[PDB]
């Protein structure tokens, strides 16, 4: 792809410090500021039930792969203009790789 396997352990700790404030990834986990992310890979953006997404995410209609996810995480608003996800992004590909590596495993 254009994504390379990283540290799942490293990714688990980046999640906890960079995403946990607004998201859950476990199956049966509640939506919080942001939607529960279990089952996110292979889904289109804005389709979790019982969550209120912006018109923008839904319409963007992104199919989520390790690779799209990377571009998103780099600069979210730059990738989906009008998204309400208030995260600046992950500039370093290495942090992104470890985080995606983690996400691919815990959201399965
Ligand atoms: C709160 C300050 C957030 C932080 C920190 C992170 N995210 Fe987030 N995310 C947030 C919201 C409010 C939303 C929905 C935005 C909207 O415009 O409707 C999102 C969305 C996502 C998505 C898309 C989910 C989908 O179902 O399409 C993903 C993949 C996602 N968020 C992941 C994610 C990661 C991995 C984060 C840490 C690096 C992270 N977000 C930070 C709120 C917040």
């Amino acid at each position: 792809t254009e994504f390379k396997a990283g540290s799942a352990k490293k990714g688990a700790t980046l999640f906890k410090t960079r995403c946990l404030q607004c998201h859950t990834v476990e199956k049966g986990g509640p939506h919080k500021v942001g939607p529960n992310l279990h089952g996110i890979f292979g889904a289109h953006s804005g389709q979790a039930e019982g969550y209120s997404y912006t018109d923008a995410i839904i319409k963007k209609n992104v199919l989520w792969d390790e690779n799209n996810m990377s571009e998103y995480l780099t600069n979210p608003k730059k990738y989906i203009p009008g998204t309400k996800m208030a995260f600046g992004g992950l500039k370093k590909e290495k942090d992104r790789n470890d985080l995606i590596t983690y996400l691919k495993k815990a959201a399965e």
